[PDB]
């Protein structure tokens, strides 16, 4: 019945670090005060979330600012120009305006042509294959030859206010707990060019994928416990229609909330854990762009060999579940 | 004779349903003009720039704890409805507004829980200022015309209370400059109000419309003319003018090689509109009869990503269109972008 996409190939891909190191012994150092004025005596973060640092970008690096960087390395490891390009798709979290959208922002700074499309799509960490699937669809068509799917994430603002706020002599242990999550975020930037197989005949080739819904939660524990529910459904889903099985797949590249949610995820699904990469620890949860800043990573440190089948998943706010195959 | 491609029109996809949902509360611009006065005084405008010059004469807002999923969600109920289909049948649902409830998680996806879609429903939402909706359209039409889903909701609800209230209390400061004051009159020009459209595959609905696609241009270099948040929105609305018409010229050719259009052949204009004068110089420009052309911006102002599904839908209901109309779907949106499609009722 249902057929994959053919001629739809991953050009090129980059990722871009943020260059300033926010340590979580230093957030510790800062609420220590707020912890003990609390009898909070576990490090949350540390040792149950297991962050041990994320990055944060120089000051007012917007997200359209990292999101062009991000693109820039991206048109270079495709060795193609910006005028090839007919297709921006920003996916990121962070967004500079309402309106227009980053991708304009982004697409203005990069010079693209009058023919180059361009919008944005929001859709918490599932994004980035949102979008590729968009492109994916748009390239096989025919429409163009070239895309750009960019997401650049800035948690700057999220870490001063909350901090402010926890360390304030009004707050209270209920706030403290939620607010304790943001601390989790990080900033950082991937952009993935996609292009027709006929033009890039040797590169890595997108097959699409499925996703399952259970927006019944779009309003913590009980959704760790629910997105593994959805992933197992999802995973059906994607047994009969990419002909999967765990055993077979070389890599997952999954979204990453916290040590623990990525050892329930692997535990439930019998996955080996060194099919998982995780850049957690270091970098805390990039949004939508932890996919493809792990892919990319992936690729630059010599991971991935001709005919590896590399699985692409997250569960997302929504809750949402996407999965889709690359085959390297 | 000659055996020609389909210039990548889509194929076998149709609107199953349509549906608007006009916001209740009126706000006149009378009303406004009597609050800035002091700040027209103070300033020598002497002219009345929202109902003579703009020619908005009222716009229509929600009471304050109205959401974007809110009022998004009353209007899918009603393309539900209007393409008497259960929400069980729905395969994607796309939401394009401007407003958002929040950061994360989609507006969509909140929509999506309040009707109560199936775990097989994929849901994500769409920004591309004043455009998104025809955005989502043709996301979904790629979709429907592979066979991947029968249904897909397409779904917008604008929200413009805060802005107003905000920009009416920063354009009656004492001290606010003429200059910030002519930044932000634009927003005194939105409105409230949201649409739903349900999208079919054709043999699902063969009676129905069908949409075919179209066109994009660009002009990302002009990417500042326009810029809003949740609470203020600032335009250079004569670059956006002179742009925008000459980025709808060349979009004009590109329609004229795809779609074919000559602007004599086609019977109804739905058009995207930011003031009675810039809807003119389109209309001048282009050659296009204006009796072709309907207009709710007097009486609902400029309702964003919304307004060309709305104004749709009003022509539906009014009994302006009829089986074989050539329905021409255009705006220029913030970005520079600018989008030209077609309806075959």
């Amino acid at each position: 019945s249902h057929m994959l996409f053919q001629n739809v190939s991953i050009a090129g891909l980059a990722h871009i670090d943020a260059p300033h190191t926010l340590t979580s012994k230093e957030i510790n150092e800062r609420l220590q005060p707020t912890y003990d004025r609390l009898g909070i005596k576990t490090d949350v973060l540390g040792d149950v979330a297991g962050i041990h640092a994320r990055r944060l970008w120089d000051q007012d690096v917007q997200a359209s600012d990292a999101a062009t960087q991000a693109a820039r390395k991206a048109l270079i490891d495709a060795n193609i120009g910006i005028e090839k390009i007919g297709l921006l798709i920003n996916t990121s979290v962070s967004r500079d305006y309402l309106q227009p959208s980053t991708a304009s922002i982004v697409s203005g700074n990069l010079g693209v042509s009058d023919h180059c499309m361009t919008f944005d799509v929001a859709n918490a960490c599932l994004a980035f294959i949102n979008g590729m699937d968009i492109a994916a669809r748009m390239l096989e068509r025919g429409e163009i030859d070239y895309a750009l799917v960019v997401d650049g994430e800035t948690a700057n603002l999220v870490y001063e206010k909350t901090l402010e706020r926890m360390t304030s002599p009004d707050v209270t242990e209920e706030e403290f707990r939620n607010e304790l999550a943001a601390l989790t975020l990080g900033c950082g930037a991937a952009a993935m060019v996609m292009a027709r197989s006929e033009l890039v005949p040797d590169a890595p080739r997108y097959k699409g994928g499925v996703t399952r819904s259970a927006t019944e939660w779009n309003k913590t524990r009980l959704l760790l416990i629910e997105g593994i529910k959805l992933a197992q459904k999802t995973f059906v889903a994607a047994k009969q229609v990419l002909g999967w099985a765990v055993e077979e797949l070389d890599q997952f590249v999954i979204h990453q909330v916290s040590r623990p949610h990525t050892a329930a995820f692997v535990k439930s699904f019998g996955i080996d854990p060194a099919k998982v990469m995780t850049i957690f620890g270091e970098h805390g949860n990039i949004g939508p762009a932890s996919v493809p800043i792990v892919l990319s990573k992936l690729k630059e440190l010599g991971r991935l060999k001709k005919g590896d089948r590399i699985a692409l998943l997250g569960i997302g706010s929504g809750l949402n579940c996407s999965m889709a195959e690359v085959v390297w």
